[PDB]
């Protein structure tokens, strides 16, 4: 059996000529990627922006090194590191990872993919893509007076050695991600979240043979997307993907929830709860933000209704899925595990009623 992450596994991966991600992604200039464009054409496939012009994305020059990351972050910080050949999570001091990274002879393939630095001096060196900030639920609906700590999942520093490999997964909470390669190269294996593919992914995730079964073989198409230096890739809600560091690489990326695919975001959240995924620990208050969002979406629909307008389809679909999720979390036999995420400022039972009728109305008056 070929174990994910091992040298043998990588020889196969590097030799297969998968369908090109050019068959499904949309390439565009940074100025075309607007909230407006996304609301009209949707955000259903990955978007590639080869040049960073007009993205609003700011970051160190191409010579920024891992040594520099250690300076701005602090070698003492303990970080998650993946022992790729064993597909296991380990720990290290940022200091030793950098020592391991610069050592010409690496006894093992180690990868760093969860280093969030918005709480460090390196944060001032990075401004995330404007589009992420425009769409971000956290940027738009997180109150300045919540008891819940604000989630910081917007700035990650990724460093991996050649052949680092991250197996197929869906970003935590169904978030979308922006990913930029500073230097080196990353190759993404993308899989569309069709109802068939999600189902199989959840089955594959809960099978003991997960590490010996290439998930790419269980679906009709697994798209290969090469992300080269200077390029920026945006992956939308629910997309299943694996990543191969084809060569020593440093990249930056971030996660964000938004209003375009709420249903899918909710679906991914529930799946994660069924699989008991450790990633959910990164967006601990997913439910709290959903409550905050339901208040804002309620307001918009109320404003539109009271003035004779019909909301856009995706907004009605999204609110409907939100309504269903909120009602579920409030069920008598389940509310005890959900109550702590209900914001002080919201009235659960009432917010659900208002939502239920605004929806019903739109359903009848249509
Ligand atoms: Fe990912
Ligand atoms: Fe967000």
């Amino acid at each position: 059996p070929v174990q994910a992450g091992t040298r043998t596994f990588i020889k196969e991966l590097r030799s297969r000529v998968f369908p090109s991600a050019d068959e499904i992604i949309i390439k565009m200039h940074g100025s075309q990627l607007t909230q407006r464009y996304l609301e009209k054409h949707g955000f259903d496939v990955p978007i590639m922006v080869p040049k960073l012009d007009d993205l609003g994305l700011r970051l160190p020059s191409p010579t920024f090194s891992v040594m520099d990351v250690e300076r701005y972050v602090g070698g003492d910080k303990v970080i998650d590191v993946i022992d790729v050949a064993r597909q296991a999570d380990s720990k290290m001091t940022l200091h030793n990872y950098v020592k391991y990274f610069m050592n010409p002879n690496r006894p093992k393939v180690l990868n760093v993919i969860s280093l969030e630095f918005s709480d460090t001096k390196m944060s001032e060196l990075v401004e995330v893509p404007d589009i992420a900030k425009k769409l971000s639920w956290v940027e738009n609906y997180w109150p300045d007076d919540s008891v819940f700590p604000k989630p910081f999942v917007q700035k990650y520093c990724l460093m991996g050695v050649q052949d680092s490999y991250t197996d197929f997964h869906i970003d935590f909470g169904g978030t979308s991600v922006w990913y930029h390669v500073l230097w080196g190269e990353k190759i993404f294996y993308l899989i569309k979240p069709t109802d068939e593919n999600l189902a199989r992914y959840e089955s594959w995730s809960s099978s003991v043979t997960q590490s010996e079964v290439f998930f790419g073989d269980k679906v009709d198409k697994c798209y290969k997307c090469v992300v080269k230096q200077g390029h920026t890739l945006f992956v939308p809600t629910g997309w299943i993907h694996a990543v191969l560091t084809s060569q020593d690489c440093m990249a930056f990326g971030g996660n964000f929830l938004h209003n375009l695919n709420i249903g899918m975001q909710l679906r991914c959240y529930e799946m994660e709860k069924r699989l008991k995924t450790p990633d959910l620990f990164k967006f601990p208050f997913f439910e709290a933000i959903c409550w905050f969002v339901a208040k804002n979406l309620l307001e918009t629909l109320k404003e539109l209704r009271e003035d004779g307008f019909q909301p856009q389809t995706y907004l009605v679909q999204g609110v409907k899925a939100l309504h269903t999720a909120l009602k579920l979390w409030m069920k008598k036999e389940l509310v005890s595990e959900h109550a702590f995420e209900i914001p002080d400022n919201v009235r659960p039972g009432h917010l659900i009623k208002e939502l239920s009728k605004v929806i019903r109305a739109i359903e009848e008056e249509n």
